[PDB]
């Protein structure tokens, strides 16, 4: 069974190849067509836009960050996605969009028959390359149970949360703790390092003792490699603040959250969108 | 035969699982009532330091604040220091300044016994399971003396030899644990606000990489409608108070910062005993 995949950044690449590692066969789409090289040598066929690869494939997997990409391949006329689709098609959408945005597109799909599943994930590049990501599913049942055996690929759980927007509510929130966890992780890395403590003490500690945390090891696995990608830009990460910034109540102060927005703001206008989200450590050493 | 003084949350545990180990345990506390329980499982009551000493080679010490460190240690005739025999090891499981290590690291040794310093993690859960981890200062051949002893009641054992240093790196790991548990309940806290089920809210923050030790602190707090996580505000704010202590002059770390002034105010607000989870209610 054919699988469409549009999106080649660092998360849609990694699933992509967990996909053909399956023996899936796999066509693939992405603006930038260079991020489709090595993924074509490996058994991948190259769509050069949407009618072509929803001619070739009942489900498509989405893997794009930022509002414009939402904009440009679902709604362009005629060329986009929800112009292409068939009666019975099913797109697995993996972004972190805004809750309002997947529940639109709900109900835009739901009017042409077709069946949008809002599949969120987590567990990075190393999750996907893997095939243990988390994901969070909001949509229709029977949908769900079609691609559910398709996320079994690249995904270890799967919560399942009907109600169009939620999947994307608790992503958001998800990440939220993330970039908390990961400044505190940074600075209490930094400290330890001001205060002459070895990378291999610290690291022995911070993952068997109860600071332990998802993104503490992302922060170690940067200090211990020296600067290797964490494959998280800072633009990915500042998109993700942005969706939890818009949700914040005007009638209860979260510091912690406001801090983690504003923090990455600042590590992004002084490092660049593409840099690494753990950059935080060149900034808070200036 | 072990000793054990200090019987407070983390103390009371640590007992549990050394007394189903079928160790002869002797303690001792300020509170004589809290050693009750403990006698019922097979403990023996020590009156005293002196009678403590008499009927054990390896005491532990689990204890909180730096006036306990004073009373317990220095006491004089009466305290840890003058009843030690050479020979004696002191197992001390509590938090403090890595400097007041360093002295008692010194002090042990010019009393021809030794101190080793061993702050742990995993709260009474971890100890009840026997599954702590330790951070461990002091001299090797004490260390080898009393590894068999740590591995009742701890999975991992990390082996830093410099004094002063286990404590330096639990104070920073603690320091991530305040960041960490504040951020969850924020999150938390804006979920239910924005209508999720806290069962969603608990499948996904245990799965996703918002996961942390402290989030799953944070979530069994609120699934299981505020039972104690068994931290209190004061031992949180002891650990903290130690970080900021050691904070440069010359650089900002605002997480870090806010984590102290954060709690600090949770404390002030619902009190020393109160449970570290009650930023809850601080943001409710
Ligand atoms: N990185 C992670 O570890 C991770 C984990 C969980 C979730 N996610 C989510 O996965 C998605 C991708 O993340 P990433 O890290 O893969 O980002 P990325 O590496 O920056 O790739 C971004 C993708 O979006 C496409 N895109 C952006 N603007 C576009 C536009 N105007 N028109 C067409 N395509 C456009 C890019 O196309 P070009 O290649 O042509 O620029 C690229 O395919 C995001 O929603 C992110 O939140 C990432
Ligand atoms: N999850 C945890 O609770 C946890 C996990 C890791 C580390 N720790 C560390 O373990 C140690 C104990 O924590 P806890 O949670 O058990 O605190 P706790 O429940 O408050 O017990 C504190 C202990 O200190 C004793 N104490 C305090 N001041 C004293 C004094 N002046 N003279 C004599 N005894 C004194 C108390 O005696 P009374 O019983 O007479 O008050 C009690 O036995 C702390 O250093 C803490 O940082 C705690
Ligand atoms: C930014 C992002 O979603 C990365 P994650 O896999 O959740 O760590
Ligand atoms: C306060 C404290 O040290 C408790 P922990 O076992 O590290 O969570």
């Amino acid at each position: 069974r054919v699988v469409g995949f549009i999106g080649l950044g660092r998360m849609g690449q990694a699933i992509c190849r967990r996909l053909l590692a399956s023996q899936m066969p796999v066509h693939v789409h992405n603006r930038s067509r260079e991020k489709a090289d090595d993924l074509i040598r490996q058994g991948a066929v190259w769509a050069p836009d949407i009618v072509a690869l929803t001619r070739a494939a009942r489900v498509l997997f989405v893997c794009t960050a930022g509002s414009e990409a939402v904009q440009d391949f679902y709604h362009a006329p005629d060329r986009g996605l929800l112009a292409c689709l068939e009666v019975g098609d099913i797109v697995v959408d993996l972004s972190t969009i805004a809750p309002e945005t997947a529940e639109g597109l709900h109900a835009a799909f739901a009017q042409q028959g077709a069946d949008y599943i809002e599949c969120p994930v987590s567990g990075g590049v190393e999750g996907a390359l893997a095939g243990i990501l988390s994901a969070i599913v909001s949509g229709r049942p029977e949908a769900y149970g079609l691609i559910r055996p398709l996320l079994e690929v690249f995904c270890a759980t799967v919560t399942y949360v009907p109600e169009p927007g939620k999947a994307q509510r608790l992503k958001i929130l998800n990440n939220l703790a993330e970039s908390i966890n990961l400044a505190g992780a940074i600075e209490v890395i930094s400290q330890g390092l001001s205060q002459g403590l070895d990378l291999k003490s610290m690291a022995d500690v911070f993952t068997s003792c109860r600071g332990r945390s998802a993104y503490m090891d992302v922060a170690l696995g940067y200090a211990l490699s020296g600067g290797a990608s964490s494959n998280v830009s800072l633009g990915v990460r500042c998109k993700d603040l942005e969706l939890a910034r818009r949700r914040l109540p005007q009638d209860q102060s979260y510091p912690f959250s406001t801090l983690a927005m504003t923090t990455f703001d600042t590590v992004r206008q002084a490092c660049g969108e593409e840099s690494d989200q753990c950059q935080y450590f060149s900034v808070l050493s200036h």
